[PDB]
C-alpha cells in the first residue's frame, strides 16, 4: 500500500467479543513498518489512522509515554493514570473543547526503545489491550532495515484496579475508548532519539496543540493532565510542568526507609520553593521525573533543532557547546523556548497537577540516578548564564527581559554556591570542632582529631572508588560512609547547640538556624502541605552531608560515560585427496618468493571523541578540587601559608586559629539566610498571585 | 600423514639455486597444521624433522624467539646474533659438544603471536630465508580449528650486514646452515601462552639440554650464547642470565636524549650491583629484557606447572596469590627452581654474556613499559617473602638454605624501602626547604611555599590522570611534570650543598652523599665499565624524582588492566504476494492472545573476575597512600596532631619544626648508606670469586 508494508489483522475473537459487549477502527489492528528517518515521515507517504477517516481527526493533546522496557506494573500504572484522566475529560459538562467525543482528540503514544529489552509482561498487557500481537514483524523490506514498528488500535478496555500483582481490565458501559499508538524501536537508541521520533515524527503528522511527555512508572493524578492542559489557555505560555510526589506505598510503609524519607522531603522542598520562585520570573526547568507539556508551535523550529542536533556551526574539531552542549540538550528546550527570537513564550509551573513516581531505595542506584541530575543541572546553568544575552534579542517586553536577566543571575549564583560546597562543609565542620575543643578542653581534642581523620579516610576512598570502581560493586562501603557522615553531622549539631547554650548561659548560629527553619516551615504552611516538615525531615538533615560529599563527588568524577584473508578448510572422511594432483605448480613457487623479496626490498573518530570526553572530565575534576582547596587554604591558613607568614615575621610560630575563621563562618550563614529569604519571598508571591487570579 | 595435515613443497628455485651454490632437508620446506593443545603434541602423533632422520638428532640448545607485531630489522638483528654465535661455535675446535657439525645440535624456534599482527616485512624476510611461503594454510581441518602453523626449514643463508634500512643476505662457503622452526599462532594469546608452546610443546619432543629465551629485537653478542651455555657445566646450575646493554645507535647519538641516558645509567647500575650481589647468595632473578637460559630438567615439573597454571588448589572463589600469581608468574620459575623439593638448583649470573636491546625514548611508552616491571617486582617480592619457608623443604645444604633465607629477607627489606619512597621523598624535600628558609630567611620562604604548591599540583594531577586517563592522550603534561620534578631536584641539591658549605665555613648529608657516590664509582671501576659514571649520570639524578613520583604512581594506579530474532526479509520488487492466501488462519489470532494473556496472568564469570581485580587495585592504592601519609603525619606532625598536642598543653601553639625531623632525616641517610654498602660488598665478592675461579 503506497509502497509501504501494512496489515489490518482483526484483534482476538475474545477481545472483539467484549469490545462489542461495530465501527471499523475498533475491529482491526493496523501494523506499519517504518523504514525512514524520523524527520521524513510525511514525505515518505507514511500516515496514521487519525488522518484517513472521511473527516480527518484534529488532535488536541498527544500523550507520549516512553516505555521503560520494565515490569508491566509501572506501565500499567502510567496507563491507568492516563485512562482516568481521559474519562474525567470526557465526562466534563461545561466545556467548549472536551466533551463526550474528546476521546477522539487525545492520542496516546508509547515509544518503546528496546524491541528485545521490552519486558514480556508489557507486550502481554499491551496484547490484552489489543494494540499489539506477534507474528508479522518484518526486520527487512526492499533490502532496507525497518527503523521501528508502529501498531495502531483503538481499544475499548480500561485498567480499573492495580494491586501489587495484577491489573484489572474491564469493558463496561463506563469504559472509554483510547487511541493507542505503539511505537517500537528495534535497537537501543537513547531517550533523545525517542523524543526525536515523538516530535519530528508522529507530531508532524498529527499536528497536536499540546505535546505531553511522560515516562514509564509516573502516575498522573485523577485530574492532573486536564489541569496541565488548562495552563495553555494563556496564549503566551509555551510550556508547563507539575508537582512530583514520592509515593510511599501501602499506608506509608516506605517512610521507614531513611533513604526514601530524605528524598520525600527533598522533592517537596524543591516543589515548594525552587519551582515557585522560578515560575514567578517566567523560566522553569522541568524536574527529571516531572511530567511536562509543550505547546507544539512554541517548540517547533529553533528549540527542537538545537535540542536534537546541537549547535550546527562546528568545524571538524570539537567545542564546549558543539561537542558537550548535549550535556544540557534537554533543558536547552526550556532555554530556547523562553529566549525565542521575536516570540514571548513563558514557562509556567502548575501546582494543581501532580504525579507520583517511585524513588530509588538503595544507595548504588540512588547515586547512579543523581549522577545524571547533577551533571545536567550544572551544565545547563553554565550554558544559560553564558548565553544570557539572548534574552535581549527575543520578543518579550522590557520588564520581562529584566526579570529573566535577574533570574539567570540568581540561578548562576546558586550554581556557584553549590560548586564550593565541598570546601564550605569542611570549613564549617573543622572551625566548629576546633573552636569547641579550644574553648572547653574536656574530651573534644581527641574527637577533633578522630573526626578529621574519619572525613579524610571517607573522602579519599570516595574519590578513588568513584574514579575507578562502580557503585554496585561496593555497596557496603557506601552505606558505611553515609553512616559516618551522618554521625559527623550529629556531632556538628551537638557542637553548635552546646556552644550556643553555654553562650546563652554566659550572657548568631542560633539566630540563622532558626530563621531558615522558620522560613522553611512557613513556606510549607502557605503551600498547605506541612506534614513533610516533621514526618521525613530529620533523615534529610542526617543524609545531607552525604548529598554534598558523596553525590557531588561521584557526579563530578563520572561527567561523561567513557567506554574506551582467513581461508583453508579440508576434511575428507575417506581421507580422499580433494585437491589430488590439482593446485600443483612450479612457477607459482617462484612467484611468492619474488613478491616476498620485493616486500623485503590517527585512529577513528570514536577514539578521538572518547579522548576529548576523558580530558574534559579530568580537567573539570582537577579545577573543582583545586579551587575548593584554594578557599580552604586561604581561610584556615593551610598549604604552608601560615608557615610562610611565620617566616616573614621571623625575617615566631603558627597560632591555632585566626579571625578569618570567624569572618568566613559569618559569611556562610549570611549567604544561607539570604537564599532562604529569597526563596520564601518567591513562594509567597506565587501563592498570593495564584489566589488573586483564582 | 598419520592423521595430520603435512606438505613438503620445495623452496623457491631462486633459494634452491644459491643453497646448492643435495641432502633432503635443505631442499624441502615442511608445513604442519597443529590442531591440539600444547601439552598434547607427543600423544597426538605430531613430530618435528629432528626426529625423522635415520639417526634421530639429539638437540643440545633450543632458542625461543618471541615475536608479536613481528617488526622487521629487530627480528633481523636477533637472527644475525644467533647465526653469528652458531658459526663461532662450529668454528670452535677444542670442544667435545661443539665442532664442524655443532649447528646440527642447535634448533631455532620462532613463535609469532598472531598471523594478522605479524609485520609483512618480517614474513618476507622469513620467506627470503625459505622457512615460510604463503598459500597452504588451512584455518580448519576435520571440523577442528588448527591452533598454530609450523613451518620447518634448514636454511643455508645468513644475515651478514644490517644497515638502517636493509639486511644483507648471502650464501658463501663461510655461511652455516641453521635449523629454523617457525611457529605461528593464529589468535592473540599472550606471551605466557607462547612460553607454554615453547616448554610444554616442542621442548617435549626435542628434549633439549638448555632452553634459551629471547625476544625479537634483542641482539645477543658475538659470543654471548656460548658464554651462557658454558655456565651450565656445573651440574647444580638450574638457570642463568646475562648483562643487558642499552644500544646507543650510531656513535652514541641516542645519548643526547635525556630519557635514554637515564636508562643507560640505570641498566648498568642494576647489572653492576643488584645482579652480582644476588648471584653471590644465589636465586639471581632475570631482568625483563635480559636473555635467560633454563636447564630443561630443572624447570620440568612443579616450576613449569605453577608458572603456567598457577596454584591448582582453589575453590570456585578467588584467592590473592592464586589469582594474582600471574603478576609473579615469570618470577615464580626462579623462586620455584631454587626451592625445588629434594633438589639443589641454583641460579647464576653470567657477565661474559651480554645483549643490547632498544629502550623507549618517549615518556608515554616509558611509563607503560615500567608499569609491568614495577608491578611484577612488587608482587614477586611479596610472594617470595611470604613463601620463604619453602627454602627449608628443598634439598640444599644448611649453609645455602641460610644464605637464601638471608637474601629473601634483604630483598623484602628493599621492597619495603621502595614502598615508602612516596613519603620519603616528600619528607626529605620539605624538611630541607623549610630548614634552609628558617635559617637564612633571604628569599627561601616564598620558594618553600611555591615548591610545596608545585609538588601538590603535579602529584594530584598525576594521580587523577593515571586513574582516569591514558599516557598517550596527555604527553605534554607528563613532560612538563618531569621537568618540574627535575627543577625541584636541582633545588634540593642546591639547598643541601649551600647549607653544607655554610656549615663547613661556620665550623652528615655531605658525609653520606660522598660515601654512596664513591661506592657507586668504585663498584663501576671494579666491574671495569666506568664510562657511564660520567657520560649518562647527571640525567639519572634529574629524572630520579620522576621515577619515584610518576612511574610508581602510574604503576600502582594500573595494577591490573580492567576492561569492563531477525526475520521477514520481504523485498518483492514485483510486489509479489509471497504469503498471498496462505498465512490467513483465524485460530492463530486467538492463540497469541491466549498465550499473551497467560504471561500477564549474577552475570558471567568474566564480570566477577573483573570486579575482583578492580577491588584489589583500589585497595592496594588506598593502603599505599594511607601508610605513606601516616609516616608523613607522624614525622611532620601534620594531620591535626600538632593541633592536638597544643590543645593538650593548653589543658600554646604549634612550633615550626621539631626534633622528629632531624631523627627521620638521619635515619633515611643511614638506610641509604647501609644499602650502598651491602651492594658494594656483594659486587666485590662477586668479582673476587670470579677472578679466583678463572
Ligand atoms: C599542598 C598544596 C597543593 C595542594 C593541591 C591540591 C589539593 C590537595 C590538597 C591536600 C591537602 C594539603 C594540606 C597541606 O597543607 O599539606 C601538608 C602535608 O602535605 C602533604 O602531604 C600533601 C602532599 C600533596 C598531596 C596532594 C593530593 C594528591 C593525592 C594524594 C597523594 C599522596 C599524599 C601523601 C604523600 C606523602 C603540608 O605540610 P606542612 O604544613 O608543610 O607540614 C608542617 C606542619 N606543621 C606546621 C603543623 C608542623
Ligand atoms: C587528614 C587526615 C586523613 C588523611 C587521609 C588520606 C590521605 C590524604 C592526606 C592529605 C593531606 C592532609 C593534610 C592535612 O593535615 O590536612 C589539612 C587540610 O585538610 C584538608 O583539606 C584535607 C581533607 C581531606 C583530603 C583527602 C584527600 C582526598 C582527595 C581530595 C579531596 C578534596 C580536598 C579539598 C577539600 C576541601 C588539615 O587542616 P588543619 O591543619 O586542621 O588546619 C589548620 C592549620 N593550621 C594549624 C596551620 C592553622
Ligand atoms: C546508569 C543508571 O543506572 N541509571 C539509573 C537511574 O537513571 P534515571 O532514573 O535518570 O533514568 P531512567 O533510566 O529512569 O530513564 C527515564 C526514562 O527513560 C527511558 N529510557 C529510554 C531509553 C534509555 O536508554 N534509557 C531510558 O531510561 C526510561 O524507562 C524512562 O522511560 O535511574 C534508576 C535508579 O532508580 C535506575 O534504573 C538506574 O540505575
Ligand atoms: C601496554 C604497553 O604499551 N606496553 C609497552 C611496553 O611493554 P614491554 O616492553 O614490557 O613489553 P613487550 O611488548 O616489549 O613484550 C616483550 C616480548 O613480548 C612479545 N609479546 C608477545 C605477545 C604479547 O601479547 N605481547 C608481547 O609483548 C613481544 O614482541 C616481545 O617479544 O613496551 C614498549 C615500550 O617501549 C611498548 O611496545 C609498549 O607500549
Ligand atoms: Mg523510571
Ligand atoms: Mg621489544
Amino acid at each position: 500500500w503506497n509502497g509501504n508494508f501494512v496489515f489490518d489483522s482483526p484483534i482476538s475473537k475474545t477481545l472483539l467479543d467484549q469490545y462489542a459487549t461495530l465501527p471499523n477502527e475498533f475491529k482491526f489492528m493496523r501494523y506499519q513498518a517504518v523504514t525512514c528517518e524520523p524527520n521524513q515521515l510525511a514525505e515518505k507517504n507514511f500516515t496514521v489512522r487519525q488522518l484517513k477517516y472521511l473527516t480527518p481527526r484534529e488532535t488536541e493533546l498527544m500523550l507520549v509515554v516512553t516505555m521503560y522496557n520494565e515490569d508491566h506494573i509501572l506501565l500499567g500504572r502510567t496507563l491507568k493514570g492516563i485512562m482516568d484522566n481521559v474519562k474525567y475529560m470526557v465526562k466534563k459538562k461545561n466545556s467548549s473543547t472536551w466533551g463526550p467525543d474528546a476521546w477522539k482528540k487525545i492520542v496516546v503514544c508509547i515509544i518503546s526503545d528496546g524491541r528485545s529489552k521490552i519486558n514480556e509482561r508489557s507486550l502481554a498487557l499491551l496484547s490484552s489491550l489489543g494494540c499489539y500481537q506477534d507474528g508479522f514483524a518484518k526486520d527487512e523490506i526492499n533490502e532496507k532495515k525497518v527503523a521501528m514498528h508502529v501498531y495502531e488500535h483503538t481499544t475499548m478496555i480500561n485498567i480499573t484496579n492495580i494491586s501489587e500483582s495484577e491489573v484489572s481490565l474491564e469493558c463496561n458501559q463506563g469504559t472509554v475508548p483510547i487511541q493507542l499508538l505503539f511505537c517500537l524501536k528495534e535497537q537501543n537508541q537513547k531517550k533523545i532519539n525517542s523524543h526525536r521520533w515523538a516530535f519530528e515524527g508522529f507530531a508532524e503528522l498529527l499536528r497536536p496543540n499540546i505535546v505531553t511527555l511522560l515516562d514509564a512508572g509516573t502516575m498522573p493524578g485523577k485530574d492532573s493532565i486536564y489541569q496541565l492542559w488548562r495552563e495553555f489557555r494563556n496564549p503566551n505560555v509555551g510550556g508547563a510542568c507539575g508537582e512530583i510526589r514520592t509515593d510511599l506505598g501501602k499506608r506509608f510503609v516506605k517512610l521507614l526507609n531513611p533513604l526514601v524519607a530524605s528524598q520525600n522531603f527533598e522533592y517537596k522542598m524543591s516543589n515548594i520553593l525552587d519551582k515557585t520562585t522560578e515560575s514567578n520570573f517566567g523560566f522553569i526547568t522541568v524536574l527529571p521525573g516531572a511530567f511536562s507539556a509543550y505547546r507544539f508551535e512554541a517548540v517547533r523550529g529553533q528549540p527542537l533543532q538545537k535540542y536534537f542536533y546541537g549547535e550546527i556551526m562546528e568545524n571538524e574539531g570539537f567545542h564546549f557547546f558543539s561537542s558537550n552542549m548535549y550535556l544540557a540538550e534537554d533543558r536547552i528546550l526550556c532555554f530556547e523556548v523562553v529566549t525565542k527570537k521575536n516570540c514571548n513564550w513563558i514557562l509556567k509551573y502548575c501546582r494543581s497537577s501532580y504525579a507520583s513516581t517511585d524513588v530509588p531505595e538503595r544507595v548504588p542506584e540512588f547515586i547512579l540516578q543523581r549522577r545524571r541530575w547533577l551533571n545536567g543541572s550544572f551544565f545547563a546553568s553554565v550554558y544559560s548564564f553564558c548565553h544570557f544575552y539572548r534574552v535581549w534579542s527575543s520578543g518579550h517586553n522590557i520588564g520581562r527581559k529584566l526579570l529573566l536577566t535577574v533570574e539567570f543571575f540568581y540561578l548562576f549564583f546558586n550554581t556557584l554556591i553549590s560548586w564550593f560546597s565541598l570546601s564550605s562543609f569542611f570549613l564549617v565542620f573543622r572551625i566548629l570542632t576546633v573552636s569547641i575543643a579550644l574553648a572547653y578542653h574536656s574530651a573534644f581534642n581527641v574527637l577533633s582529631v578522630i573526626f578529621l581523620w574519619l572525613y579524610g579516610i571517607c573522602t579519599l576512598s570516595t574519590f578513588i572508588l568513584s574514579l575507578g570502581n562502580k557503585p554496585k560493586s561496593t555497596e557496603k562501603f557506601y552505606v558505611l560512609t553515609c553512616v559516618i557522615f551522618a554521625v559527623m553531622m550529629i556531632y556538628m549539631i551537638f557542637c553548635s547547640i552546646f556552644m550556643s547554650v553555654k553562650s546563652f548561659q554566659n550572657i548568631d548560629i542560633v539566630i540563622s538556624l532558626g530563621s531558615t527553619y522558620c522560613l522553611y516551615l512557613i513556606s510549607s504552611i502557605i503551600y498547605l502541605q506541612p506534614w513533610h516538615m516533621l514526618t521525613s525531615f530529620i533523615q534529610y538533615i542526617l543524609l545531607s552531608p552525604s548529598y554534598i560529599n558523596v553525590l557531588n563527588i561521584y557526579a563530578f568524577c563520572n561527567v561523561h560515560d567513557l567506554s574506551w584473508n582467513p581461508l583453508g578448510k579440508i576434511n575428507t572422511t575417506e581421507d580422499g585427496t580433494f585437491k589430488m594432483e590439482v593446485l600443483v605448480s612450479s612457477s607459482e613457487i617462484q612467484a611468492n618468493y619474488d613478491k616476498y623479496l620485493k616486500v623485503l626490498n590517527e585512529p577513528s573518530y570514536d577514539e578521538k571523541k572518547t579522548g576529548y570526553y576523558a580530558n574534559v572530565r579530568s580537567l573539570v575534576i582537577i579545577f573543582w578540587v583545586i579551587t575548593n582547596f584554594i578557599i580552604v587554604a586561604v581561610v584556615l591558613e593551610t598549604g604552608g601559608i601560615a608557615d610562610y607568614i611565620a617566616m616573614k615575621s621571623i625575617s615566631a610560630e603558627i597560632p591555632l586559629m585566626t579571625s578569618k575563621a570567624s569572618i568566613y563562618f559569618n559569611v556562610i550563614l549570611w549567604l544561607v539566610a539570604l537564599s532562604a529569604l529569597i526563596r520564601f519571598i518567591g513562594c509567597s508571591i506565587y501563592m498570593i498571585v495564584r489566589f488573586f487570579k483564582k
